[PDB]
């Protein structure tokens, strides 16, 4: 009897899982090869420029959406379920991407990119939400996070190079209307699959001090690939004159190191399941160092091992924090998980969002070497910080 319904339940929550996750990894692949199309039109790709800071609002206008669009949607996802929000930011999705493959102006492009970050808001937050709330167990709720950001740092890393490739054999009608298409299709699966209290406001999760120090930790741990990721593709040709085909292939190799620090935590928070704060603040000490240790690196394989320990770092920080995060609203707040992953994709979104637009002006005025020590000054100041979570266990 009850075992068929419990496989099944199993079953079914694994599919969810799986297409949420493919959902997290398209989408990441579409923020992430677009980077290297939107210059090309306004008059072995590399994504990113610094120069023309009304090309930089551009990109950080998907950043400043969903930065002004999920304190409003974190109650969305309170309120309603969260397949429905899921499915809300897979059509403004699917609507992106056909604006993408639609036009080619500056303002058409500014338009898909906006709802990029609509959908970023609304998929992003209801996607990591509810692999929250599918697992509420916690030995498993971390490892369901760690294959999400697993597949998000597939979609972020490994898909940029071969996006670009693309673009250069096939272009941006076909790629991006069938990479719609498949998005389309996950959503219509999700729809066949999923079938779609009364919440905390968004402001008491920053009354909040232990809410409000991960908030910090992962506006800290995502600060420096905001801020090297439009830098470091003018920073080659200055430094070391790289080829273009080792140009955007840098964050080629940060997969498998992401992966593997993925792994690392999610067997180091399955065997302590009450030390994350120290696995997070080791995530920002390594930051600290790849960031300390970048300008450092002159030839092409040292700086792909410091990245890859950059995102070696991100990875610890998130995929011990992320359930550190449900986990703590479950245990002080309500266990509602739309709210609180709203506020980490707030985090992520004031990186993103003062990346683009002042990370090149602030490079052009000091420097790469003052930047890069200025965010490892900031991780190595700020891993002990990470040091008040030491009670969540109590
Ligand atoms: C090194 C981390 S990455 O995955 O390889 C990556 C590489 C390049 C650009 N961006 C990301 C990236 N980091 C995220 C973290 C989160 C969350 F806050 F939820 F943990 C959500 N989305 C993320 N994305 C898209």
């Amino acid at each position: 009897a009850e075992e068929e319904k419990r496989k099944a339940e199993e079953e079914k929550r694994k599919l969810v899982l799986v297409i949420v996750c493919v959902a997290l990894l398209l989408d990441n692949m579409l923020y992430m090869v677009i980077v290297p199309i939107v210059p090309d039109y306004i008059a072995p790709r590399y994504p990113t420029e610094s120069e023309d800071v009304k090309i930089g609002v551009l990109f950080a206008s998907k950043a400043i959406l969903q930065l002004l669009v999920n304190p409003l949607s974190g109650p969305f996802i309170d309120r309603m379920s969260y397949d429905v929000p899921l499915l809300i930011g897979l059509g403004v999705m699917f609507a992106s991407t056909v604006l993408f493959a639609f036009a080619e102006d500056y303002a058409t492009l500014f338009a898909a990119r906006s709802l990029q970050g609509l959908g970023s808001a609304f998929a992003d937050t209801s996607g990591i939400a509810m692999i929250a709330d599918k697992y509420p167990e916690e030995p498993e709720r971390s490892r369901a996070l760690g294959v999400a950001l697993a597949f998000i740092s597939f979609g972020s890393l490994v898909a940029p190079p071969f996006g670009g490739i693309l673009y250069e054999f096939a272009g941006k009608r076909v790629p991006f209307l069938v990479l719609a298409a498949v998005s389309l299709f996950d959503a219509l699966l999700l729809l066949a699959v999923a079938k779609p209290p009364v919440g905390t406001p968004i402001h008491r999760l920053m009354l909040d001090p232990y809410i409000a120090v991960v908030a910090g930790a992962l506006t800290t741990c995502n600060i420096p690939l905001a801020f090297l990721e439009p830098t470091i593709a003018t920073w080659m040709k200055h430094t070391m004159a790289a080829s273009e085909w080792e140009m955007g292939m840098a964050w080629l190799p940060a997969f498998v190191p992401h992966v593997l620090g993925v792994y690392l935590t999610v067997r180091l928070a399955a065997r302590y399941p009450h030390l994350q704060w120290l696995y997070g603040a080791l995530g920002l000490a390594v930051i600290g160092a790849s960031s300390c240790i970048v300008p450092a690196c002159r030839s092409f394989a040292p700086l792909v091992v410091s990245l890859c320990g950059l995102c070696f770092g991100i990875a610890l920080v998130d995929t011990a924090l992320l359930p550190t995060l449900a986990f703590l609203v479950d245990v002080r707040h309500v266990s509602v998980y739309g709210s609180v992953y709203a506020i980490a994709d707030i985090s992520y979104s004031v990186a993103y969002a003062l990346g683009p637009i002042v990370a090149g002006h602030i490079v052009h005025s000091l420097g790469f070497e003052q930047l890069s020590l200025g965010m490892g000054l900031a991780n190595l100041l700020y891993a002990p910080v990470l040091l008040l979570l030491r009670n969540v266990g109590l």
